């Protein structure tokens, strides 16, 4: 297991422009095009990223070139970020994973907000972080997602994805 792998767990694969969770326009593994309502301006944002007139589908090659951007982008982004580069530099490469994972989902600045969680997962008061986690609209609207990071920041193990 790793971050592609989990993150393709928690993100699925879809190659026609679908609306995720929150009923915004996306692509691919969990590739967020837009938030605005209109899909035409979806289809404009994956054209300009995927660099082709798309018509609102994308190839398998394709939507993994996007997913490896993102994921990358989300690691750059927490080590820009002051609140969270000193989180993830204190913690194993495992727990890093559920941290990019939360970046991921719901961007650097939401997760960097997440103040308490992130000093007791610095402190490494394991089970109590994951206690402050799930107090959350991030657990209560995909809790099935969010118990799986959970565990895994509980842990430091794998357990939750295999």
């Amino acid at each position: 297991m790793n971050i592609f792998e989990m993150l393709r767990i928690d993100e699925g694969l879809r190659l026609k422009i679908y609306k995720d969770t929150e009923g915004y326009y996306t692509i691919g593994i969990g590739h967020l095009l837009t938030k605005s309502p209109s899909l035409n301006a979806a289809k404009s944002e994956l054209d300009k990223a995927i660099g082709r007139n798309t018509n609102g589908v994308i190839t398998k090659d394709e939507a993994e070139k996007l997913f490896n951007q993102d994921v990358d982008a989300a690691v750059r982004g927490i080590l820009r970020n002051a609140k969270l580069k000193p989180v993830y530099d204190s913690l194993d490469a495992v727990r890093r994973a559920a941290l990019i994972n939360m970046v991921f989902q719901m961007g650097e600045t939401g997760v960097a907000g997440f103040t308490n969680s992130l000093r007791m997962l610095q402190q490494k008061r394991w089970d109590e972080a994951a206690v402050n986690l799930a107090k959350s609209r991030w657990y209560n609207q995909t809790p099935n997602r969010a118990k799986r990071v959970i565990t895994t920041f509980r842990t430091g193990t794998w357990d939750a994805y295999k």
